[PDB]
């Protein structure tokens, strides 16, 4: 996939649910007259050498990113030349995740037994059918373009952040996305590090050994009762929009970050509930 | 994208024209009961550690590959267990290629000035329109799903193997794939190494410095007159089918290879024409 934006505007990259961005090429500069055309003469090819690393920091491993195509971000690789940002990227399932699959009627049991990586993160999920043989054969199949649009959200609502989760490949969980067709559940998961701080405090994330953070899930709000961050727990469906983007933007590609769990960073998604910041991440 | 095949069968991976295979995950083994099911009890997860490297050798950088899912290829990572091969891959434009673009009416001029890398290889080509602003703006646009299906074949027929090529973004070259819409030409190209041997001789390809071969184009046959491999030149539209696959299969992922230019390797694609083997490749 290719995205292009002119200097001064922002470029949005996105992948479908359960896929992340994998950057192949990036440049801020100019290598064609026909993109963001101005006048007049052709100049020598222009490329900011900084471009790839910056786009990797801003976008790799995320489902979504927005990058400003400006000299402040990239430097100016050719003064007096109207520039543009071009990215070539692929949307892939994260190869750091473990790949599981069971046919309809079975359950997938995930377990994160280690203390340092105790939290399940669901990377990808599909309840339905995307292929025929040799997956879960049955006489009762009429489609290979079947998926609950809810697959990842439901999987995450069941399992995200838990140390153990058993999830049924069943219509009672996901709904039935293709009546009449024998289905399967395909889930990719990772055992993540977890950080949590109560509202009013800071949260520090850390990777050792010259390793770097990739934030996988984050919310400022509350999804649990008062056994987590004792305080008023009236809204347990509370999540600041853009929590993940903010924490990814603060932390991805670094060895340490600190983020304040507070309303001045995330807004207040649930007035009168005592909130916390909970983050799942990996170190690579 | 995901491909799966049971032990004893072959797995075919393919990308559309101008895209190559980029492998994300591979395993020969068993990690699910529901894929290539047999009986009965679940065993511990089974993975050949060899799998990724082998699939990379067989498939990375190619538009197509076919791999036998067998113990001879991978070893046997779990005796007595019916296995399967699963690959997760992405199809991408080769980032080793230079990215060019000009609007309809202009020409793209490619040049390979160095002796050691004197041959143009066209990696990707699209004459048409795949996006709106900020590419080649015009009032006369009614589609962004327009491409000459001939784009890459025509580009290669014009330029492949030359040290200089100037190709017009024009209907007279590619045909008109979207009448009424102002078009552009997007070409990615690389300056390749070239090897050539006349039929009856061998051809050796070589990368220095612990670098490895990736074959980009190959034909056994003839496309030039008798100034190349003097001999009968009656068929100059002569190419053995599967030349590229054979040379990729002999050479990709190695530091040196030798291939005999002869009918016992490639068949005879043009009886009574004196043939040669011509290969473009890169070292990475
Ligand atoms: C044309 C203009 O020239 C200078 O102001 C800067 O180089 C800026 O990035 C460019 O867009
Ligand atoms: C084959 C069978 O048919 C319908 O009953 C349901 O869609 C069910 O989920 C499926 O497994
Ligand atoms: C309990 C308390 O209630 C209000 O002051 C705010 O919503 C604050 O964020 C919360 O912590
Ligand atoms: C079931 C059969 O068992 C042995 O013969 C081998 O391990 C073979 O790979 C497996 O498929
Ligand atoms: C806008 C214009 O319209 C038609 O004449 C042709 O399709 C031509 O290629 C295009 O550039
Ligand atoms: C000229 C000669 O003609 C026949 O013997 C074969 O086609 C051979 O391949 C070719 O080299």
């Amino acid at each position: 996939a290719v995205g292009r934006t002119c200097e001064g505007k922002s470029l949005d990259l996105e992948c479908p649910e359960g896929y992340i961005i994998s950057v192949n090429y990036a440049n801020y500069g100019r290598n064609s007259p026909g993109i963001c055309p101005h006048k007049s003469s052709n100049a020598p090819p222009c490329s900011a050498s900084s471009s790839l690393r910056i786009i990797n920091e801003h976008c790799d491993g995320r489902s979504s990113c927005s990058v400003h195509a400006t000299n402040d971000v990239f430097g100016d690789p050719c003064r007096g030349v109207y520039k543009y940002l071009e990215v070539d990227y692929s949307c892939r399932r994260d190869p750091d995740c473990q790949r599981e699959l069971d046919c309809e009627g079975n359950s997938i049991n995930m377990l994160c037994p280690y203390a340092e990586t105790p939290a399940i993160h669901i990377c990808y999920a599909m309840y339905g059918r995307q292929t025929s043989e040799p997956v879960c054969p049955s006489k009762s199949i009429s489609t290979t373009n079947c998926a609950a649009s809810s697959s990842l959200s439901t999987a995450r609502s069941v399992c995200e952040g838990r140390s153990e989760c058993s999830i049924a490949a069943s219509n009672d969980v996901f709904g039935d996305p293709c009546i009449g067709t024998y289905k399967y559940l395909e889930i990719d998961y990772i055992c993540a590090r977890r950080g949590r701080s109560c509202e009013g405090s800071s949260l520090t994330l850390s990777c050792s050994s010259g390793q770097t953070i990739s934030v996988l899930d984050a919310f400022y709000g509350r999804t649990a009762g008062p056994e987590i961050c004792k305080g008023n727990a009236q809204d347990q469906n509370c999540r600041a929009e853009s929590s993940l983007n903010i924490v990814q933007s603060a932390c991805n590609g670094r060895s340490s970050c600190s983020v304040n769990a507070n309303n001045n960073v995330f807004g207040d998604p649930c007035v009168g509930t005592y909130k916390y910041l909970e983050v799942l991440y990996k170190c690579a």
